[PDB]
């Protein structure tokens, strides 16, 4: 059994976003909209429900941990369910949470060389946290092969490279390198059950579709419904392509991509506050569910039992 | 009228603390203890209830803003009640919140030279955030005199130096300098009403007591009940003196110090998860209230009407 817990299901900024008054955010606050608040994207993985691997440490980590009981096993006066942390990129909304874990150092942190570079220079979390009882102990994620974290020895992680898009603070933001971003394939080696986790997906190719067809659950980028969604809401100018996010709708959208995966479980995650699928009464929500695709929410539990 | 909003009232780690199972934290989670959850220390100030000055940006800032309606005036599709931010030190639990405000840059940030140094080197928030639409615009807090933030032109801030204790990440942590920590005197220049804000107070002297007697509301360090409180709970070794916090109890404690201030309003803030005054049925809580001292809580509103 592979346990997948959705701690946070929103894109950066959360839902509602602190400074946003778009139709969703303002409608939520006014109570005129049927939607559920969401923290910034993070999931927890486990092969026993007791030892947990964190994927991305969101700025909302304190509320996310508190909301999920297994994160506090209470086996001693100081204790936690986090046995390791995996970073998919060096972005601020995926790493800031580590600062809130300073009281429980050391932590094993798995990330690529490029991400380790960013996090020892432009956002030197490793340098900062090292003053707290050994800080973060780096474990290198290689750009080939797989890795196993001893706390969950039945989980086999196979990372795959995504289009390099280093954070704006990154010394090499204008110089993208392989290792800047990745998606995860996670396999329960006892059953064969595979999770495909790609919260940040800007493009698909043949190699990608091939490994998706080998997976049992598809947990993918659901940031924007339309590529110019920020313009439509009137709260920004950046497109989904500029942000490295494939929209759900239109030709080449994820919904069209997901049509070739009828047998896989399909869940949209990392959803922006502007996305209509957050409105549970939207025709966009209805279309998603009509296509057999789920919309992730904070507290969602995905059980991965076996392999197709 | 001076409005003071308590966004967060706990010391670092919050209450409950993510990794802590002391009598308070575990008792809260079990529901066997009568206590209220608290986010990490931060207050908001205003002279009109519309424009707000943030003091310290806690890691819990997203939940703190969402919980206080004036933080979202909803005057445009993107908007906020934060018009300026004041930092009292460069500690992680007082500055991390700034990262969560990247979507609404630029922000005016007021802090001392020493704090600006830390935040451009060991924790280079200013360097990181500058890639977000102008980032943080530094306004120097001088170690003498006062300053006025134009958004709240009736609020006069007079900072006062506290014992220098630079954060562990700080290049000059072993070399403390004046400007590392300060407390605030805030005056409504229309009424004369003064707030004394010293969330981090490790020692008192004659100069300190003299300016406290000139204030109307005393909002001070309430981290530990006892100096060896971390040892008593069994969750650490550090003392309140090692942490730069004066305990409430015993000779020289804050309660004894506050006895010489019968006319002032007295509120304890920045309270550690281990502190018995969090237990609303504790004899420690009872003693505090018996001495005319209040225990701050998340969402507390303090109205400063006039001067004694
Ligand atoms: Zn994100
Ligand atoms: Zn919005
Ligand atoms: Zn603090
Ligand atoms: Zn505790």
């Amino acid at each position: 059994m592979m346990y997948i817990q959705v701690l946070g299901s929103a894109a950066g900024g959360g839902f509602p976003q602190w400074n946003c008054n778009c139709v969703n955010c303002k409608g939520y606050r006014d109570g005129t909209l049927k939607a559920t608040a969401r923290t910034q994207s993070s999931i927890a993985l486990s092969d026993d429900g007791v030892h947990w691997i964190l994927c991305n440490a969101s700025p909302d980590i304190r509320a996310q941990l508190q909301a999920f009981a297994p994160m506090q096993p209470a086996r001693a006066l100081r204790d936690t369910g986090i046995n390791a942390i995996v970073l998919l990129d060096s972005q601020i909304d995926h790493t800031t949470g580590l600062l809130s874990l300073r009281e429980g150092c050391p932590h094993q942190v798995w990330c690529t060389d490029m991400v380790h570079q960013d996090l020892t220079t432009g956002f030197p979390l490793f340098n900062m946290l090292s003053h707290w009882n050994g800080g973060l102990q780096w474990n290198r994620i290689e750009l080939e092969g797989s890795f196993v974290i001893d706390a969950c020895p039945n989980l086999k992680f196979t990372p795959f490279p995504l289009r390099s898009a280093a954070p704006p603070y990154s010394p090499h933001r204008f110089d993208p390198h392989p290792g800047d971003n990745l998606g995860l394939m996670v396999e329960d080696t006892r059953t064969g059950g595979k999770l495909f986790y790609a919260p940040g997906l800007g493009q698909v190719d043949e190699k990608l579709l091939a490994m998706m067809h080998g997976a049992d659950c598809l947990l993918v980028d659901g940031t924007l419904w339309e590529d110019d969604e920020m313009q439509r809401r009137g709260v920004g100018t950046r497109t989904g392509r500029e942000m490295g996010h494939l929209a759900q709708n239109g030709p080449g959208g994820t919904l069209e991509v997901l049509d070739g995966f009828p047998r896989q479980r399909k869940v949209l995650i990392h959803i922006n506050n502007t996305n209509p699928i957050l409105d549970e009464n939207s025709p966009e929500r209805a279309e998603v569910l009509r296509r057999g695709v789920e919309v992730a929410f904070d507290g969602m539990s995905i059980e991965l039992l076996e392999h197709h």
